[PDB]
């Protein structure tokens, strides 16, 4: 009555979704870089960088708003390129150069765990992650993580094939249920003492209850389906799914939460987790379901839209 399904999915369109028109803006900068390194290559065929994939939630279709970068896989191929971390970054970002050589030498920064091509204005800053690459399947290579810069083996190909069946299970919704939880997690993390929430982690969780029948057709129940798998399950219940590998392959790990790369079965997303992440994640999503019940029964739309400013804070206006 006084919010609703419709209500959220407005708000949603209005402050949280990236526009569609700026989407396509940043996708096609995204596809020139491809195009330049693909022509490069195809001048150099023994240059080592062999791929330029978009990896990040503009690839997925999941970007908000707030999105100020781009986020693109190079794969590194060949005896060159170091094992060592920022020896490959410095070494990707001497490559780059090479491939772009229209770009000032300052446009290219090596980061702490991935290098940025900045733009200056003329579009949005592009962060490019390396993945050594030697011809595994399904592009499979070892990929830097951008929390610890620990090298995981695993597929973007297969991480994007298997986001895209979930938005053909539930079009347009799965995709805008991620996009509203991923923006409750920012708020929750100015907000909560030790709340860490990664974008791909809650993408899995969501798409796990996809694949068990929660209906995302209404926001506001997908919500609370979510919020109340997170209390119920204190994130101790293992999240792994059977798109590329059966359960008898998921190798035993001890960490404490435990949600599993659909790709690689010992590489799991959730390994640097801690109980005092954990504890934060569990009583934000509690005080979350607790708002979203009580706005349900409010007796005034006053009184419905405080409840739902405790989940996505002041910009919710109803
Ligand atoms: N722990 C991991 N193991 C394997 N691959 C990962 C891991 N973390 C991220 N990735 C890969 O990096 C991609 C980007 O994930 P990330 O959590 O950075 O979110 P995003 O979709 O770019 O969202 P945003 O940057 O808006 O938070 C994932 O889709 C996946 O391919
Ligand atoms: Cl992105
Ligand atoms: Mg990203």
């Amino acid at each position: 009555e006084h919010v609703d399904h419709k209500t959220i999915a407005r708000f949603a369109e209005d402050k949280v979704n990236l526009p569609k028109v700026k989407a396509d803006d940043f996708r096609e900068q995204a596809k020139r870089l491809q195009n330049k390194l693909e022509g490069y290559l195809s001048d150099h065929p023994d240059f080592s960088l062999k791929r330029m994939i978009p990896s990040g939630s503009l690839a997925k279709g999941t970007a908000l708003r707030s999105l100020n970068d781009i986020d693109v896989a190079v794969y590194i191929s060949g005896s060159d390129a170091p094992q060592d971390l920022r020896g490959l970054l410095d070494y990707l970002a001497d490559r780059l150069r090479k491939a772009f050589p229209n770009f000032s030498p300052d446009q290219v920064k090596p980061q702490t765990y991935s290098v940025t091509v900045s733009f200056r204005g003329s579009g949005l800053d592009v962060d490019i992650v390396p993945v050594l690459y030697s011809g595994l399947p399904d592009w499979r290579g070892h990929l830097i993580s951008q929390e610890d810069g620990s090298f995981l083996e695993t597929s973007i190909p297969l991480h994007l094939d298997f986001i895209k069946a979930r938005k053909r299970a539930a079009p347009k919704h799965f995709a805008q249920v991620v996009r509203l939880a991923k923006y409750w997690a920012r708020l929750m993390k100015q907000e909560r003492p030790n709340f860490r929430f990664k974008s791909f982690m809650i993408e899995l969780i969501l798409a796990k209850l996809l694949d068990n029948g929660v209906d995302f057709s209404n926001y506001p129940e997908a919500l609370q389906a979510f919020f109340s798998y997170l209390v119920s399950t204190e994130l101790r219940e293992r999240i792994v799914f059977e798109d590329n590998y059966p359960a008898s392959k998921i190798g035993t790990l001890s960490d404490l939460v435990q949600i599993i790369d659909p790709v690689n079965p010992v590489n799991n997303v959730a390994r640097l987790y801690t109980q005092s992440n954990v504890d934060a994640i569990i009583d934000a999503a509690m005080d979350a379901g607790d708002a979203i019940d009580a706005a349900f029964y409010a007796p005034t739309k006053q009184l419905t839209v405080t409840y739902w400013q405790k989940v996505f804070g002041s910009s919710f206006q109803g």
